[PDB]
């Protein structure tokens, strides 16, 4: 360090440079002090860094890397392993062919950290994964649960919910955020089948069929209602079928049609929407795009919420998992 | 019914006028075979209804209502009672002035409605209550949160933990979509108080006194990162300390300093983050705009961890709850 340089600039050889203002070598410091080794959290609130702080000596020695004395007398090291590291979503399917690749061994996701790395991650792509267990085998929900998220999503339900044994839906439309994926455990079966849609190509497929009814049924709200007097809960969501973004993408889709309510559609638009409406589910209903699952005792299907419509002596188990919970579970077992 | 009339129209005295489709109609019927009195759902997919349906026959009585003979037979009865029930957010806080507003008697929310609803409001409105009880109460925090929510948001933490005893923060920014609403319970308290600021009303202040650091914070991303690994999680959210909608209202505020790293800024823009947000948290510790809580027993604040950063032998135990079920409790306490 002389006085005045303004800012760290490295040449780690072959023309790779890192640059690096003191502020966040500041921000970035190691010691004891400053950061938590354990919790790799830090001890104090970057806005109280005095902005123009500078160092009064850089010394950078081959054995123990960086060291830099800041004016304010303290000290801070900084490994070379370290400096160099810093010197630097959906897809649609139309028809069922993309489930082959999405059929993971449940043996695999449990016990190897890259196949439910992989699982997690078709899942995320594609928004249906399905888990199949052997005859050997005797797969545990709730262990699957823990392996795939760590816990699921409490709903009004509970933490899970059992069917025991047909329009195409989406589950719990009137809650104003829906949980993001589902899933469905093979708890009990025998030695007529679930159907799976993905919304989200059959929305772009309806965008071209029938421009009219995508531009109607993105932009009119309908009123999806579940009074549950037992819980002391009404649930009243008013919204569109057919979600976009701010670039026209589709990023949800909401329909359960059993408490689906026109009600409050403006007397002019209600035959267009019912004519929209009517459009989009018959499109979903077409042979071809549906993936039709077999179910085999302790199965687990996975498939994102919103926008996979689904529908149907075998029992299943059903809940809910978030995608906060699953991308963390993901990531953690990716980086280690 | 003549043929051909295109809608029902009734004139219920004194200029009031009901138009009602025949396709609303027939989706709307009451009867056994299309819903569920019960659970108040539907049995059939809207979808399916004949677009072109019309009645063969109106007759409406002052006996029983409206009754109408569909062309393929189904028969209707619609209460007059019914059809003429068819024949039709967020607000700063600079200080702490509004917050005498927002207490409310523990008493007084769990046993009447109108009380549990207003305070639900209060909240949903300004971003914070608080929920006192007496000497003679001994406040059960299961039995509050139940009265209020239903049930509590599991979290990486479990659905409750304790502080036993400093930068302004929220809570958990690392998830990519933090918990609605917080909570802190006196459990254990004696004979050095929690300050709470509105991030809304300090990101308007800040718009103003220095539009530069705004658009450096409504823009320019961070990162929030918690490592976990007794859960096998890692939370890794990207994102920017202050949220605009499309109409540049402030929407959320994301900010807990100890899991706070500006690693992935841009060589060129860190200087700039640091001074934004370095005036940004100091606006905040301004005199005036805090809210100081005196912990007594018993006593609860439920805040909007969407925009209130708050901040510190008593022993407090905190959690969260979700936006969708407090409403649907106050929608419940409201519409009985
Ligand atoms: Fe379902
Ligand atoms: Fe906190
Ligand atoms: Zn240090
Ligand atoms: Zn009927």
């Amino acid at each position: 360090y002389f006085q005045g340089m303004a800012y760290l600039s490295i040449d780690w050889g072959s023309g790779e440079t890192g640059r690096y203002h003191w502020i966040w070598l500041r921000d970035s410091c190691l010691c004891e002090t400053c950061r938590n080794a354990f919790a790799k959290q830090k001890y104090f609130d970057s806005a109280t860094l005095p902005l123009d702080i500078r160092p009064r000596s850089v010394t950078r020695s081959a054995e123990n890397g960086l060291e830099i004395v800041w004016e304010d007398g303290h000290e801070s090291r900084y490994p070379d392993s370290w400096l160099r590291e810093h010197s630097t979503r959906w897809s649609p399917w139309s028809s069922a062919e993309v489930v082959a690749d999405g059929t993971f061994a449940h043996a695999d996701v449990m016990a190897d950290n890259k196949a439910l790395v992989g699982a997690l991650e078709h899942l995320f792509r594609y928004g249906l994964v399905v888990l199949r267990g052997t005859d050997a085998e005797d797969v545990d929900p709730d262990a699957l649960c823990s392996r795939l998220a760590g816990f699921v999503d409490r709903s009004y339900f509970g933490e899970y919910f059992d069917l025991e044994v047909l329009p195409l839906h989406t589950d719990i439309p009137y809650y104003s955020t829906p949980p993001d994926y589902q899933f469905l455990f093979g708890l009990e079966v025998n030695d007529g089948r679930t159907r799976f849609v993905d919304g989200v190509a059959a929305a772009l497929s309806l965008k071209e069929r029938d421009p009219e009814a995508f531009a109607v049924l993105t932009s009119t709200e309908v009123i999806y209602r579940a009074e549950y007097g037992d819980a002391e809960k009404i649930y009243h969501h008013q919204t569109p079928v057919i979600h976009l973004n701010n670039d026209g993408e589709v990023v949800r889709l909401v329909n359960n049609p059993t408490k689906m309510f026109f009600d409050n559609v403006p007397f002019d638009e209600v035959t267009g929407v019912y004519r929209a409406y009517s459009a989009f589910k018959a499109l979903m209903d077409e042979e071809g795009r549906a993936y039709h699952h077999s179910w085999r005792q302790g199965d687990m299907i996975i498939f994102d919420n919103r926008r996979i419509f689904h529908g149907r002596r075998r029992k299943l188990r059903g809940g809910y998992f978030s995608e906060v919970e699953l991308r963390a579970r993901s990531r953690f077992a990716d980086e280690t």
